[PDB]
């Protein structure tokens, strides 16, 4: 599909039983999800944006479905105000910027 | 152009006759540039990102040429970690997400 940017590019994602709305975000290197209790091993990390840094949990090889497209990779979980689909998964579902 | 996302979508912009590198950032509502001088009136504003809130200077109706495409709109200047082109200007240059 083609998504215009008049509004926030929010789409439905699925990670486990949870359907969530997430931002398709070309400005995010990594995928950052709102706090959720995922199973598995993880590593601590700090990621920075406007306002400063937040502490997140890095989970690897987590399957996620983004608008019916399958992806699998690293997901960062922490106190973000919005679910963010970053470039690590955007490439997997074939997402490009066009103008 | 079509821009893939295995690398950060960095482009050269021209603003006030200066060339800068900026990130095409679909997860940003607003365009936020690092500390710089711009002419004309500005208004103090606050914006929130992943790490909390910052103070910015809001300049309205500023021309920026983004990868050869002309925009004229709001530019916020403040302590962003990197120059970001947000949806307010991405829409002006006809940028969409496609997958
Ligand atoms: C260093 C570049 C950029 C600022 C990074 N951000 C991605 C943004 O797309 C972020 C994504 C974002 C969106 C909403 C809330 C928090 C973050 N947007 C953002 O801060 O936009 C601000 C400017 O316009 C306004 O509209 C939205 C907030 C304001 S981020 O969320 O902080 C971020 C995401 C993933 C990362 O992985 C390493 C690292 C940082």
């Amino acid at each position: 599909p083609q998504i215009t940017l008049w509004k926030r590019p929010l789409v439905t994602i699925r990670i486990g039983g949870q359907l969530k709305e997430a931002l398709l975000d070309t400005g995010a290197d990594d995928t950052v999800l709102e706090e959720m209790n995922l199973p598995g091993k993880w590593k601590p990390k700090m990621i920075g944006g406007i306002g400063g840094f937040i502490k997140v949990r890095q989970y690897d090889q987590i399957p996620i479905e983004i608008c019916g497209h399958k992806a699998i990779g690293t997901v960062l979980v922490g106190p973000t105000p919005v679910n963010i689909i970053g470039r690590n998964l955007l490439t997997q579902i074939g997402c490009t910027l066009n103008f």
